[PDB]
């Protein structure tokens, strides 16, 4: 697990995301889709977007970015005691959206990239390491639920 000092790094950085949830959310989803266009295919809602300019122009995509970061923020704020918040998410992503664990790894990389881009002064290697650990813990617990339900990977 994360040490107290590492959770402090994560939660203090997260406060910076909360100062502009829509901007960070938009940037993270665009970075995911550009870096890994195969992830687009999983969203019937977005698969029509073919270019980066189209992604930037979509109000619906910006709305979903808020949904994603609001859910992730609720989880991080539980400092690992996130069973009630994580369960519904693991269920829907395994059984309904059918999202492989690898794509959760890809979105974790996009989050780190955007935090670095937006906060070059604030988000040094120690915070980056701590954020990586927090997202790993998130993935580990989702993966366990996937395995339970017979999806895993
Ligand atoms: C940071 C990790 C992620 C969080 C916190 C997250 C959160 C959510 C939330 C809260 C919803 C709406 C409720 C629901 O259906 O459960 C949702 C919908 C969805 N998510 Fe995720 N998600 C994450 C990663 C991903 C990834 C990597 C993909 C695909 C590559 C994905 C695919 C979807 C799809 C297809 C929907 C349904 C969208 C719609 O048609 O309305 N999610 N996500
Ligand atoms: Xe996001
Ligand atoms: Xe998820
Ligand atoms: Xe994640
Ligand atoms: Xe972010
Ligand atoms: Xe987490
Ligand atoms: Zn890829
Ligand atoms: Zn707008």
């Amino acid at each position: 697990v994360l040490s107290e000092g590492e959770w402090q790094l994560v939660l203090h950085v997260w406060a910076k995301v909360e100062a502009d949830v829509a901007g960070h959310g938009q940037d993270i989803l665009i970075r995911l889709f550009k870096s890994h266009p195969e992830t687009l295919e999983k969203f019937d809602r977005f698969k029509h977007l073919k270019t980066e300019a189209e992604m930037k122009a979509s109000e619906d995509l910006k709305k979903h970015g808020v949904t994603v970061l609001t859910a992730l923020g609720a989880i991080l704020k539980k400092k690992g005691h996130h069973e009630a918040e994580l369960k519904p998410l693991a269920q829907s992503h395994a059984t309904k959206h059918k999202i492989p664990i690898k794509y959760l790894e890809f979105i974790s990389e996009a989050i780190i990239h955007v935090l670095h881009s937006r906060h070059p002064g604030d988000f040094g290697a120690d915070a980056q390491g701590a954020m990586n650990k927090a997202l790993e813990l998130f993935r580990k617990d989702i993966a366990a639920k996937y395995k339970e339900l017979g999806y895993q990977g």
